[PDB]
Order: C-alpha cells, then sequence, then structure tokens
C-alpha cells in the first residue's frame, strides 16, 4: 500500500505526484478512475515553463493510461484506460489538475449507429460487437447467448447502449476485468472463491472490516413472473413461463426470501411474436433485475486488494438475519494520505438499466427483390434506408384490407415499392407494412384533379394495362381488361366492345328485347340447331 | 410527547428504543415513516444472540407495524404499515438500522397488469381498484366521479400508476389516513375546521409557531384553459368549456391571485373523442395541477398533532399579503432528544405527477364475434391479447381505403380476424384498425410469387369462391363469380363462360361483326319478332 | 461597485435593504436574478403595518424590476424583468424575503400552443414567434436561418419549447441582452472586442482574476457527421455533407483538437424527406452541440463588469495546453458583503437542449377542398382539428393499398372526408394518410351485419350508384354500374339487365349451348349478312 506509479501514454511519470486515486469498478457497467494529482514544488510563475508542459501533453485527453500500485513484494495494477476529463483547477496560489480515466468499454458509448444482425446467436453478436470496438471478449457458460435470431436490429443507439439492453433481455452479467471483460451468468458465480467476513476476528490472517452495512428492499418485488408473446400460427398468447424464485446467493442474504408485499404476482403480455424458448430467458432476465435490488450491502476492507468482481464472500459468526454468501459487486478503491489504502466492496446491484435499445415512429422502405428462404408467411422483404446497409433485407408482414380466413385481398407490392412501415410494439425486429405509395419515380396514374373524375384499380407492367375504371361524372364502368376488350357501362346505356373474337358458353340461353332486337354480322351468318323456326 | 410505543408484527417492541421518527403524510401520495432505532445495552459481541435476533425476526420486511405515541391522558397512533425497508448499519462498534415503513398504498405500486373497465362511473372503478388490493375506501361527495364510461383501459401501468392518472383527470384530492383512505374534492374542503395561526399569540391556548415559510409561484400560471376535444358526428372540435378561475383558498392566499404574465391563455386541441362532459372536467383537472403549486408554504408548530390532511388554518393578525386560508397538505412529524416533537404542516402541494397511466406502440388484435349495443357508428368489436381477459371485448373505428361520405369501400372484417390496431392519441380507449393480416391458420390463397402473375380480390365462406382475378402475365381479367361462370376478358380476345343459364334484358340490341358470325345452339333454335326478316 | 437601487414596478425601492444578488446570464437560455433583501429596523409586531405592507404590494408577483448599480461616475443596469418568485422566510424573529426574477424570455416558456408556419424562413419565423410575446429582436448574420420551408409545424410545445428547438437545428447562438436578445452564428462571434487575460498581471490597468477554472472533456465527440435525409424523387438517402471540424475557438482553446476516441465518426439515417440544404445544416447544428460541451471553463474576476456574452476573452502568458482564445458565456455576478461584487464569467456550454419541439400518436384530420400549387406529388391537402386555424391547410402524403410503378390502385378521397394521419419520424412537417373513416355525418352505405351478406366497393355521387357488389351469402356479383345496368352473375346463372341499349362490337362471334337456344325480340328482328343460311 505505498507508492503508486502512472505510466501515462506508456511513459511512466514522476512530475506530478497524485494526491487522490478512486478506481471505481462494478458489475454491469464500465469502471472508471478519479485522479487528483499536483506538482510538488513549481510555483506558478514557474509552472508554465517548457518541462511542466512536456508531461501535460502526455496528460492529454485520449492518451492511455495504466496505474500500478507496487506493493513491495508484488506490482499490483489497478486500471488501464484512456484520459476523458483533464480539468485543471488553480486556486489560492496552488493548482490540482484532476483526471477521469474511463476503462476501454467507454470506447462502445461514444458510437451511434444503426446495424443489422440477421441470423446470428448472441454469443456471435456479442463477439462482432466487441471486436469491432477493439475490446477482446471472454466468454462464460451460459444457457441464454446460445439463441439464434431471425432477425436482431440495433436502431440508432450506441453500441453499449444496445450491449446492456440485450445483457437485461438474457439475465447475465457483465464482469468488467482490468484485460479483458468476461460474461457470467449469475447461477454460474456461486462455489467460487470464497473470502471469510468473521464478527470475531481477532487474527493476523482474518480480513479487517470497517463500516459495514447491508440494506433489505421490499419496494417492488414480483412473487411470480411470466412474459407471454403472441404466436403467428395457431393465434394464441403461448407463455414462456411463470419463470419464479431465482436461485441467487445463500441463506439470508439471497433475494429469495423478502417475501413479496403482493402474493398475486407479475405478468406482461407481449403483443410482439416472440417465440417460446426467448419469452422464457426474457421471464428470467426481467426477474433478476427486481429480485437483484431486494439485498444490497457495502464493506470498508483494508488495503491489499485481492478481490475481483467475480467471487462471493460469505458472513460468519453474524446474526442469523445477517449471515450468508453473496456475489461480489461494485469494488472500489481509495487512496488518500488520510487512509493508507482502502477497498470498500459491495453485494447486489440496482435495477435500472442506463442504456437503451425501440423505434416508435413511422418510416419508409424499399421492397427488394424475391427472397423464399423464410418459413410460410406472407412476409415480403424490405430495404429499410435508415438502416445503413443496402444490400442487407428485412422481412416485413403486409397489412392490407381485408385479409380473410382464405378469401384474401392479395395484390402484393412489386420490387422496388415505397412503403409505409410501423412496428409490433415499437420493435425494430418486427416491422409491419401499412400501405404503398407513390412518387415522382413511380407516378400514379392520375393526378388528384378537383372533382375527380374516375376512380381506377389498374395493373400494367406497360405493354398491357389491365383495368377497372369507374368514372363517377361521365357515370361509366369501363373494365379495360386489356388495352383492347373494354366492357362498358353506361349510367343509360350498356355496351361489349371486342377486339377479335367473343364466345358465349352456356346450357341454355335466352334474350328479350321490349322494344326492338338487331343482329349485324358482315361476310357470314350462321345459325344451327337441330329444330329451326321463324315466329 | 413522551414514551412512543412501536408494534411491530402485532407484538409491542422494547428491545431496541427508536432514536428517530420522521413520519410524512401528503395529498395525493402515499405517506410514509421513518424509524432509526438501536439498541440500548447489547455489544457487538452479544448482539448475535438468540434474544436479540429474535426480535428482529419481528422487524422482518413485510411486516406490519404501527407506533402509537402515548399522549399520558391520549393515545395518538401515528402510522400504521408495512416494512419496506429494513437496513441495519454499524460502525464505531455499535449499529443503528433504519427502518422504512410505507402505507397500504404501497401496497397498489408494487403490481403491474393491465386490465378492462367497460362500463363503470370512476367511483365504481376506484372502489374494485382499492378493494382488489385490500384497503378500504372511504368516499366523499365528488360532481367528477360519477361519470359513466364506454371504455376505460388500464394498458399495462401500476395500479397506483393508474390511479392519480385519474385523479388527475377528474381534480379531486387523496387524503390518505391512517384507517382508511379518502377522496375529496378541493372546493369542499372549505368550511371545515379551522386551527387560527396569530402573529400575537402570548397565550396558553394559542398555537405556537416556528420557522414560518411561504412563496408566491407564478412560473407557469395559466390564465384561462380549455381542453377541446373531436366529436364524430357533427365533425368539429367542441370544447367542453374555457374553465378558469378556480375557487380555491380564501384571500392573499388564494391560487386566484398572483396573475398571469401572459393574458392570453391556454388551449390543448385533443384529437380522440373526448365528450362534453368528460374534457370538462379534464380542464379544471390540469388547471388545478398548475395553479396549486403557486402558493405553497409550511408552519413548524409543536407537538400534539391533532391536525390532519384535511383541515385548513387561517393565518390572523399577518400583513394583508400573508394572510388568508388554505387547506393543509402534507403534515409531518419528527421525535428527536433534540427537539421533543414537531409538526412541520404545509399549504399547498407541487403539479407534476409521478404515475403513468398511455401505449403508443402497435398491437394485434383478433376480431370478435358480433355486437350491436353500441351508438350508430362502425365501430367492430376486437379482443386485445395484451389485455388479459380473453372474454371481453374491445370497440374499435376501423380504417378503409376510400370512406367517401355514403360511397364507401366496405368489407367489414369477420370475426376471428387478425388486424392492425393503433390508438387514437396513444390512448388505449380509443384504438383503431389500420388493416388485415393474413395467417399460418388464416392462410392467404396465393403465396408471394416472383413476378407474381396474379392478383385477386377473393371473397369466399369455401363452399364458393367469388373471385376478382386479374392475371398480369396471361393479361386476362377473369371475374370467376362463382367457381362456374368466368367473364374471360383477354389481352387479345373475350369469353363469357356460364353453366346454365345466360340472359339478356333490354329496351333494343345491336351486334356488329365485320369479319364474320356464327350463332350455334344445339337441340332447339327460335328466333321471334313481329317482323321477322333475313337480308 | 456601491450602492444598487432596485426599481419595481417603475418605482424606486428604500424601504427593504438588499442582502444578496446573484445575476445569472446564461448563452441559448433565459437570464435570471435572485434578490434576497430584508427589513433593517422593523421589528415582527410592526412588520405588519401600512408602511411595509404598502411596499410588499409594489414587490408583488409579476411587477416588472430592473436593477442598476451606480458604479459612481457610471449607472450600470444588471437587470430588467419580471417578478416570479416572492418567497417570504421567517425564524429566529427576523424575516428575509427572497425574489426571483426572471427576463422577458420567460413570457415565452410560459404559454403552449400549436400553430401553422407554412411558407416562411425562419427569420420569419423567429420575427413571428418574438413579436407575439412582447420582446423585440435584434438579428446577426446567418447562413442558416435564411432557409425557406414549405411547412413548419410547431406541434403543441411552448414558444421557448419550439424556439432553441430550432437554435438547435440550425447552429445559432441565442445572446439575451437587457434590452434585446440577438442572435448571433458562432462562428461570427470572433474577431470581436478581447479582454486578456494575464498569468503575470501585476498591473492596475490589467484585469484581476481568482479561482480559475478550465476542463476538458472527450466523453463524446464525433469526428465526422453527417445526416443523411430520405428523397422522395430519385428514390435514395441523399445526404446533406459530412460536415465534420466546426472551426471555433483559438489555439488550445478550441473544440476542435480533442481527438475522439473513435476515428470511423458518426451516422444518421433520417427517414423524413429533408432537404440537402436542411440537412447539411442539421449536421454542424447536432455537431456544434456535442464539440461545445469539450472545453468548458469558468474564471471570477473583480467587479467592474463591462464583460456581456459576445465578447471572447484570451489567455495569454499561461501554458500552452491552456493558452487560447474563446467565446464568452454565462456571465454571472454576485453582491454580498463578505465579498463587494464579481463576475465568474464562463466559457463554452452544454450540449443538451431544455426545450422539446414530436408528436408520435395518431390523429385524424378532414380533407380540405382542393389546391394545385405544390410540386408534381400525391400530396393531399388535409385540415388538422389539433391545429387551431381551421382555413389554413396542411399537405399529406397518401397511404394506399397496391400503389405500383405506373398501376396504382388510386381512389383520392373527396373534400370533407376523414382519415388517419401519422407522421413520418413523428414530424409534423411529414404527415402520412394511413387510410380513410366513415361517420355519422358520413354514413357507411351498410351497417356491419352478422354473417355480412354483401361486400361492395360502391362509388357515388348520390344521383347515381355505380356499385361493385359481391353477396356472399346468395353467392352473387353484381357490377351495379349505374342504377340500372346490372350484370348479375349467380353460382348456378348469369345474367345481364340492361335499361336501353346493349352492344357488341368484335370481328368474330360463336355462340354455344347444347341444352337449348332461343333469341327473341319484340317488334322486330333483323338478321344480316352476306352469306345467311339456316341449318
Amino acid at each position: 500500500s505505498h507508492q503508486l506509479k502512472i505510466i501515462a501514454d506508456g511513459k511512466a511519470l514522476s512530475l506530478l505526484a497524485a494526491v487522490d486515486v478512486d478506481t471505481c469498478y462494478r458489475v454491469n457497467s464500465i469502471p472508471s478512475a478519479t485522479l487528483k494529482l499536483s506538482v510538488p514544488d513549481r510555483p506558478l510563475s514557474s509552472f508554465s515553463q517548457t518541462d511542466v508542459q512536456t508531461e501535460l501533453a502526455h496528460c492529454q485527453v485520449g492518451k492511455t493510461l495504466r496505474l500500478e500500485l507496487i506493493d513491495g513484494s508484488k506490482k499490483w495494477v489497478l486500471f488501464n484506460g484512456l484520459i476523458t476529463r483533464k480539468a485543471l483547477r488553480i486556486k489560492n496560489k496552488q493548482l490540482l489538475l484532476t483526471l477521469v480515466v474511463k476503462h476501454r468499454l467507454q470506447l462502445m458509448v461514444d458510437t451511434q449507429h444503426s446495424q443489422l444482425f440477421k441470423d446470428k446467436s448472441e454469443k456471435a453478436i456479442l463477439s462482432t460487437l466487441l471486436n469491432q470496438t477493439g475490446i477482446n471478449a471472454r466468454f462464460g457458460k451460459i444457457a441464454a447467448l446460445d439463441q439464434k435470431h431471425e432477425q436482431m436490429v440495433q436502431f440508432r443507439c450506441s453500441d453499449w447502449h444496445f450491449l446492456l439492453c440485450r445483457l437485461s433481455a438474457t439475465g447475465a452479467w457483465l464482469l468488467p476485468a482490468i484485460e479483458d471483460v468476461q460474461f457470467v451468468q449469475p447461477d454460474a458465480l456461486k462455489s467460487n472463491s470464497a473470502y471469510t467476513l468473521k464478527s470475531r476476528g481477532d487474527e493476523n490472517k482474518d480480513i479487517v472490516v470497517k463500516d459495514a452495512y447491508w440494506q433489505f428492499d421490499n419496494q417492488i418485488n414480483p412473487a411470480l413472473l411470466e412474459v407471454s408473446g403472441w404466436d403467428i400460427s395457431k393465434q394464441q398468447v403461448q407463455s414462456g413461463g411463470r419463470y419464479g424464485k431465482i436461485a441467487l446467493g445463500k441463506a439470508a442474504l439471497s433475494p429469495d426470501g423478502l417475501a413479496s408485499l403482493n402474493k398475486t404476482g407479475w405478468d406482461i403480455c407481449y403483443s410482439s411474436p416472440l417465440t417460446t424458448q426467448e419469452s422464457g430467458y426474457l421471464a428470467q432476465g426481467l426477474l433478476l433485475n427486481q429480485r437483484i435490488s431486494g439485498v444490497t450491502g457495502e464493506f470498508l476492507l483494508k488495503g491489499d486488494g485481492r478481490y475481483q468482481l467475480g467471487d462471493n464472500i460469505q458472513l460468519t459468526g453474524f446474526g442469523s438475519q445477517l449471515d450468508g454468501t453473496a456475489s461480489i459487486t461494485e469494488v472500489r478503491h481509495r487512496l488518500n494520505r488520510r487512509i493508507d489504502w482502502e477497498t470498500t466492496v459491495s453485494i447486489g446491484l440496482q435495477h435500472e438499466y442506463l442504456p437503451i435499445l425501440d423505434a416508435p415512429e413511422l418510416h419508409i422502405a424499399t421492397v427488394a427483390k424475391y427472397q423464399q428462404d423464410s418459413a410460410v408467411l406472407n412476409r415480403i422483404p424490405i430495404i429499410l434506408p435508415v438502416l445503413n446497409r443496402p444490400n442487407e433485407f428485412l422481412w416485413a408482414r403486409l397489412g392490407k384490407p381485408y385479409a380473410s380466413h382464405e378469401s384474401g385481398f392479395c395484390f402484393y407490392p412489386e420490387p422496388g415499392d415505397e412503403v409505409i412501415i410501423g412496428f409490433f410494439e415499437n420493435d425494430p425486429r418486427y416491422p409491419v407494412i401499412l400501405g404503398a405509395m407513390h412518387n415522382p419515380k413511380n407516378k400514379a396514374p392520375f393526378e388528384p384533379t378537383q372533382d375527380n373524375r374516375e376512380k381506377v384499380l389498374i395493373v400494367k407492367k406497360g405493354e398491357a394495362q389491365q383495368q377497372l375504371v369507374i368514372d363517377g361524372k361521365e357515370k361509366m364502368i369501363r373494365i379495360n381488361a386489356g388495352e383492347n376488350q373494354i366492357m362498358l357501362q353506361q349510367d343509360k346505356d350498356i355496351s361489349l366492345s371486342t377486339k377479335k373474337e367473343l364466345t358465349l358458353k352456356a346450357q341454355t340461353m335466352n334474350a328479350t328485347m321490349d322494344k326492338s332486337l338487331a343482329m349485324s354480322g358482315k361476310n357470314s351468318v350462321e345459325i344451327k340447331g337441330a329444330k329451326i323456326n321463324l315466329t
């Protein structure tokens, strides 16, 4: 607990001693540090010389930093990360510049870009999310991250804002170490290395404890939680499971216990088509957030600092309400001259996740070319301009007027058409199409006109127009089925106009005209019957 | 003001004396308490024995608690509620465990479930909202709560999050007492019991006052407020009323006065179809929130504590700016040894409501069976899976392409069909349908195909298909009206194919074929006219 | 720095001396003041007399106030604005009433009304936004405010909530002076008046500096930013430009420098149809907010207070990391007796704008009469009831099922029809129509019925109905094209019913009936051919 050294941009510093260090690690967050450091001898008149301004070039913002506290027989490292705030404060004719050093996980909270992960497990997602930034990814045995997605969209949020929105949907911690961040399931954290905290103590081998504190919340505790999502086939709400009572911690320090104030439970019924596997992992994901705020604590220990964010400490010798074993969260350090070196290690975590993943707003999208590899649904492929890649596509269910049992109005839009997409429960994985639009490129066949004469349902490729025209002014219905054949019906008349050949195929036939009748055919008229007569 | 006793889980406590009590009641909130209590004699080595850990089992989280301060000639009760935070803190070789006791109104903020109140007054709503949890409901004479709703949806928010979102839409206070919560209109609170606060004092019968404070805000004050909602019939915006100047308090402590910085007023024009009665009660509901933050105050009194949250105290003898009468809000108590017992009673309240009621996102819904009991509209009944009950139904207006004056494209969806619902101004009482969908259960008649050959408008029950087929590849329009009768029109040809019998009923008739004509009917041909000739 | 005088409601005050003044100006905010003032001699018993309550009538809320500190040879004015909080606090038998004085820019944050600016530049918008309240508008040379809008909607937000949501979309500061607020581009603020801050000092003409502070953030810095919006014609995403590296400040106090932690940059792809000029000004608008939080500082100077919010101060003689020139932001003043008079002037600003402009929710709108002055698009004019003016109209793109290349289902709604509008990326400038509705005024031609017999596509004016009826129960398709002419097709039969005249115009014609054939025409039958025969 003596003589730390600060390596700034690969070069160890000796011009400015540190008068304060506060290193704060934490589960499911970036870890941070804080260096308050000052000059030992240089006055304010002799501060602005060439030697002191040289070292502040090493301390400039964005340079790496690693502070290593030398034990005397070991060399503890405490932090390794980038300078983010360098704030110099000068008063009472002396200066004291603060540093704020942030981990490499703070490199992800900088960016903001939308990206499409189409068919990947979350382990394949979090690999490509951390490899993209430049921090290595150590993994653990997770039962939730081996889960394949048909689509997975990060929609205009940060990379660390997408990260813990996914780590809260699977229920797995983040353990940011010094060299590599590692993921671990909270249940697998048990049976790890175990430092004992005794109320007796009175030994040199035991751990000295000061300022112990623990707190039992029951403000909001679900006793039973289920997350149920829609099933598109066999239209029902299939709940993934009523997952209550997660096994975590040990006796009288478990979040289990602390019985809920309502015995009925909890229920959320998502309307997005979630699978039974995903909503099952989501139910114990949300359950883990509410229960783990129930038991909290902190313990201000001595210096030596071999504690990390994975291990669990047990309380022994205490009262039967206070004893138990729980996983360490949020290791802190402090280095003053008032105190030598301490470690106020803690237990448990808060519930609310600072990230944001959902896009509530409407968008437009161009329908891409044909694809078939989906399951049997009417999902049509779209291209979203908000998504950056114009080559990758998204499935999207089509909303149409009168889509009945087998009797649907089916006019599937052509590739290259513009649509109006909205998202099921604001989820970027589940878009749905609300219509189609015309353009200056894809022109409507008619401008809107005052007392709009014609109302059409015209479908064509440009070589042949198969129309259904209703003229409300001239009181017509023109089935212009092809450009040649018009079946005209006035309000006062009727017609049937052909180009080549007309055909009647019935069993019997009747004609009845009271005023007159005239049949006329040039160049041949034949009338054939087994009994022909004229009356 | 001596010797309070704490009954924890029905058993009065004497092992741990209380070193602090802070009981905070408040209008339109849960009331709370805070007990800091410690052991009188037991050291840390003798803390973990069987006698002390027995009493902490009574102090465990979720147990009821009631603290009763014994006056000596009376027995005041101060609080009755559940333990919610039990936090033990140990430092300097002594421990001091804090309790946080919460009212039975905190039982409602725990839950989160969506529920459908179809046809009930709000008095019938708040009865079934408080009976469901387990707190009795005392009522007062309210002019706003006797208001019937066609629908009323709590959509995935808490019960206390739905409660004051309704108490802010009707403009009525909540008065949480010790034994039963009671509702009261703010205007009916006047002419209640009246404790006088004098600047002269100098008596034993008068009330001793310390640390008086009052504050006059005018940051945002509407001078005139109107809330106007849409009227579906006779399409206009019918405002419920320009309700300004609510009568509350008395002279120079009324929120009236403190003239607005803008004289023009305030206007919100909701697009949801609110009634004229509801938007009238909403206008003085929102007006009550802005004005009541205008005049605020607090008065730190002596011990005896006969003040409750309903009565109003008048100031007399003060300056003519400072005098007046206003309803007591937010009674507090404190019990130290530095002070004996005090009551820092207050006046007025803040404006923002911590609850949340609105669902902005899209959903899907299955259309239920036929119902008729609505007023004359095209509202079709739907079943929402996000709502828990599959038996109860919701009306929903139908969005269709080209719904004109009397000339509408009317294809009302069958019962059992899936729709795309969105909500008018995000209101769960007003859904609207944006389309209909196909399914693996309700299959589309055709898969989407590359260069999609056919475009259909087919309507059927499965025994008979009445179609309107346009084949864009083979350049046809096939009016397959029934499975037998096809009216074919090629791009180069035409046809009219029948099964049984064709009919012509005109006045005159013409046929004109320039290349050839042939009529053929087997087994009989008859031609009848008053003048028959062949040319 | 002696003897300020406070003019309250046009009348200078002398009954109550001021024991504290804190005047806080700030760029892109309202400026404020705070007056703690107390009585010099009047006791509490003699506080409530007629002379002291007279002066508090001048100090009442909403009265104007102007405090003028008299230098002795000059007369500095410091503030001019309205009383907003008057809070009297009385304790220890003495009172000390606080005033909170707010600028005339606080008059705009009061209101909340929706308004439609159809065709105006932002300079013509901010003129009519400040003239409406009653504060004059001084302008500067802005390259962004001379930008014409096809539409511009303030949708149910405050006037100051619409103001800086527009000043952040153009990237121009607000400089609130004492007499007139002035706008200025941040780049044009350079080469202004320049007060030098020296580390040497040691003169009477130089500026005395205490408590200097500066802070370099790099928490979130875009290295390159582009904002790309949709182009309706030639459907693509045309980015306005990759505007990085804004020129502001000078060397070692510029936001340029402090290199980003990610070198890749930043990208947002809006789906709303923004122009190339608007998204270009939006890219340097958002870039200005992130970079200007990078360099911050504050300098506690002496009294005399000739500094204003526009000028820039340079640091000279300091270290080469610390020197530089940057524009003054957030001038403060303090007037105690402990300190004589100070001015803790600052540099740089925070990033997040407290205002709110976007309406995510659905609405309804009545389609207005015909208008033509748009560019070539299918935008149809609507009237929004949420917008206050029923005379002004909004364009809105129409969403229709199957709007293909030139083959669109075109049923443009009549004027006076009700629609379902949603907004592209929640933007009130870009609505889009999702359907049309029936009414009690615009009645559907049929009530929805159980086992709904008929499905119609009927278009009419009331004098003549041109229908397309499919009866699913009676298994018919009735092309009631006009009220007289019905083309009936049963499931077992067919018909063709006319009123006046039928016509066949083909080249060849065939009839084929296997059971029987009968043609009948009363009062005349003619059969004409070049070769007539009967077989």
